[PDB]
DNA sequence: TGTCTTCAACTGCTTTCGCATGAAGTACCTCCCAACTACTTTTCCTCACACTTG
C-alpha cells in the first residue's frame, strides 16, 4: 500500500524475487549447475542498470508477464541450452514456472504492500498473443545489449532435432 | 327564624425483620451499520497506420 517511487522500487522487488523463484525450478528441472543461476542473475543486474538510469520518476519498467521468460530464454540461449517452443509447452504442461500466479511472492505482504499500480497486475494476468511474446525479447536484448553480451544466439542444432 | 335527626361519601388503618432482586416507562426518526452486486479506478502494457521505393 504506497504510490509512485517506492511503490514501484517493491513493485520492482517482487518482480526480483519471482524471477529468481524461476530460476531455481529451472535448475531442479535441467540441473545445469551455478553456470545457469550466475548468468541469469546478472543478466537481470544488467537489466536493472537500466531501470535505475531513466529513474527520476520513470516507471516504464513495468515488465510484463513475458519480461521474465524473456530474461531467462535469453540467459539460456547464452548458455544454449534449449528452445523455446519447448520450454514453453514444457512449462505450462507441468506448471514448472510460478509464471501464471503471482501469489508465491514470500509476500504475503508484498501483496498487500497493495498489487496497486503494479504488484497487483505481477503474475498470471494473461496468455500469449501473435508476438506478443517474441517482441518482448527483442526489447530485452535490445536494453540488453545482449548480442554483444553472450555468444551464439538462437542456434541449437536441437530444436531441429526436436522437430524431426 | 331557629334547632334537631338521618344517611351517605370520604379518611385512615390492620406484624416484624431480614434476604432477595432487581426490573422498568418509549415514539418518531434516525444515521449507522452490514450487504450484494455492479460499476468504476490507476498503472501499466503492447501493438498500429502511413509514407515512400523501384
Amino acid at each position: 500500500k504506497l504510490i509512485g517511487h517506492e511503490a514501484k522500487l517493491l513493485f520492482l522487488k517482487s518482480f526480483q524475487f519471482i524471477l529468481k523463484r524461476q530460476i531455481r525450478w529451472l535448475i531442479t528441472e535441467m540441473r545445469f549447475p551455478k553456470e545457469f543461476e550466475h548468468v541469469a542473475k546478472i543478466i537481470w543486474l544488467k537489466i536493472l542498470k537500466t531501470i535505475n538510469d531513466q529513474p527520476q520518476e520513470e516507471l516504464k519498467l513495468q515488465l510484463h508477464m513475458t519480461s521474465t521468460i524473456s530474461i531467462l530464454y535469453l540467459a539460456s540461449t547464452h548458455l544454449s541450452l534449449p528452445v523455446y517452443t519447448c520450454d514453453y509447452i514444457k512449462w505450462i504442461c507441468t506448471a514448472k514456472m510460478p509464471y501464471f500466479q503471482a501469489s508465491e511472492i514470500l509476500p504475503k505482504s508484498w501483496r498487500i504492500q497493495l498489487p496497486n499500480y503494479y504488484v497487483s497486475i505481477l503474475e498470471g494476468s494473461i496468455s500469449p498473443f501473435n508476438g506478443q511474446l517474441y517482441n518482448k525479447i527483442a526489447l530485452t536484448c535490445g536494453m540488453i545489449h545482449f548480442k554483444e553480451f553472450f555468444n551464439s544466439e538462437i542456434s541449437c542444432q536441437g530444436l531441429l532435432l526436436k522437430l524431426v
